[PDB]
């Protein structure tokens, strides 16, 4: 998969925009929805021997957010390894220039988008 698939994907299916809250990284893209709140979406390139990998060429990764319980199913799949962050099941991240396929991706998002859904809950009675 490749980043502009990627980023295309997110503007046709979230239409968000990308951030970068940090000047320093322009190469930084952060995806988030102000009318959701919380959220964690992060694409950035990090060498190949941060994500546990021999080789030390450098990949595009990207956050993907998912139930603690879908942890070992998501994170059981090859070319996805855990956040190297505090957290690790909330966010796993993963390789997109790994052997994932690009409809593989799109559906472990689809998971995830569930828990962006906007309004999570609004009504008196």
């Amino acid at each position: 998969m490749n980043r502009q698939q990627f980023i295309d994907y997110a503007q046709k299916k979230y239409d968000t925009k990308p951030d970068h809250p940090w000047e320093k990284f322009p190469d930084y893209a952060v995806f988030r929805h102000s009318d959701n709140d919380k959220w964690y979406a992060l694409l950035m390139d990090i060498p190949a021997e941060k994500i546990g990998i021999n080789g030390d060429k450098r990949v595009d990764v990207i956050d993907l957010k998912v139930q603690p319980e879908l942890v070992g199913s998501l994170r059981k799949k090859p070319g996805i390894y855990p956040a190297y962050h505090m957290n690790k099941e909330h966010w796993i991240t993963v390789l997109l220039n790994g052997p994932l396929g690009a409809k593989e991706i799109h559906s472990l998002i689809e998971d995830s988008f569930q828990l962006t859904r906007l309004e999570h809950h609004h009504h008196h009675h």
